[PDB]
């Protein structure tokens, strides 16, 4: 169990106006700190989000949350679900912002509705720094679906956050999972859904990035492959035929010749997309998120498992012998790989 901690900030916000927070489980003999960040798709206009408050308001307001969670995957504390990090700190942040923890805009006689994501992660960080993250070795930002883009999109934020604040022996990295996608061609007949979120947002992103496709195009920034290279912190991603991309790419599953090369071609291009990224795992199944998933430990790439390579990564960190970072499916079709989710 993760307790709850609503933000001493009040001015920090869900969409609805409500106190932002954060679930922790300390543990004092550990100077290692994982910060997960939750997913849950978006909303990008007045009659998209109103509704959204009817049938998913605990992704925009505080007012119904538990005052505990259990940890799971990740984020378990058990040596035998969570061989990886299971000695360390562990903070569940809540995604109420329904912006891709991009936004940074107040409720107000013109906004109906707050858009804060870049400014909670902002005061979880600041307002831990009282309760032992001063003391950090390591700070990984993790997150899924709409949170891995999320911790695309804020992991350099944190970094400078920390150095500006007089913390620079903390070192910041990225575990974005599932949250690495396509701007491909529909099977059948997204872009714009971002493009009008930002605006209606006020949505930031990366500096870097920002400066590459100027105003107007900020839009590219929230794809994997193109904010990625922009990137300065180190960032592990995790992600072949992910089911939120095949179903924005309006995919449904005896499939006909023009399918099948569609499948395969999907698999390729995502393949390419990863093959200078050197600390990534990516197999070839259909499947949504992992991270957090109590069976998160099964899968495996040329027979190495998840939890494995993240612990290969920390000592890259420190190419090493039997311990790879960097495990890529080649074969074409979901489920080629015998370890996929059932
Ligand atoms: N909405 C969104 C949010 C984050 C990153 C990209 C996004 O574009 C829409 C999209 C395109 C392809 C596959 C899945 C989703
Ligand atoms: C509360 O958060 C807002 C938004 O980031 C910020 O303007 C303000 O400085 C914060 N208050 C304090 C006391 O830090």
């Amino acid at each position: 169990d993760l307790r709850l901690h609503l933000l001493l900030n009040t001015s920090v916000t869900c969409n609805d106006g409500s106190p932002a927070g954060y679930y922790l489980k300390e543990s004092r003999g550990s100077r290692r700190w994982l910060l997960f960040l939750e997913g849950g798709w978006y909303c990008f206009n007045r009659e998209n989000c109103d509704s959204r408050y009817d049938t998913m308001r605990r992704l925009m307001s505080s007012r119904d949350w538990p005052r505990t969670r259990t940890g799971t995957g990740i984020l378990s504390s058990q040596p035998e679900e969570n061989p990886y990090w299971w000695n360390a700190n562990m903070v569940f942040i809540p995604y109420c912002s329904s912006d891709v923890w991009s936004g940074a805009s107040s409720k107000s006689e013109k906004n109906e509705y707050a858009f804060m994501g870049a400014l909670i992660i902002q005061e979880v960080v600041r307002e831990l720094l009282g309760r032992g993250l001063s003391g950090a070795k390591v700070l990984l930002l993790a997150g899924s679906s709409a949170g891995g883009t999320g911790v695309l999109l804020n992991v350099d934020r944190v970094a400078e956050q920390l150095e500006k604040l007089g913390y620079p022996a903390i070192q910041v990295r990225g575990l974005a999972d599932s949250g690495w996608f396509l701007d491909n061609k529909q099977y059948r007949h997204p872009t714009e859904a971002i493009r009008r979120g930002i605006r209606y947002w006020n949505g930031v992103v990366p500096e870097r990035c920002r400066r590459q496709f100027q105003e107007g195009e900020e839009w590219n920034c929230f794809f994997g492959y193109k904010v990625y290279p922009t990137l300065r912190s180190p960032v592990f991603v995790v992600q072949l035929f992910d089911e939120a991309q095949l179903t924005v790419d309006n995919v449904h599953l005896p499939v006909q010749e023009g399918l099948r090369l569609y499948i395969q071609n999907l698999g390729r291009e995502l393949r390419h997309t990863l093959k200078d990224v050197p600390a990534s795992f990516a197999p070839a199944c259909l499947s949504h998120e992992i991270i957090i998933r109590s069976h998160w430990t099964d899968v495996q790439v040329k027979g190495t498992s998840l939890p494995r390579a993240l612990h290969c990564w920390d000592r890259s960190l420190h190419p090493l012998k039997g311990c790879p970072v960097h495990l890529v499916d080649s074969c074409p079709w979901p489920h080629c790989n015998p370890s996929c989710p059932t």
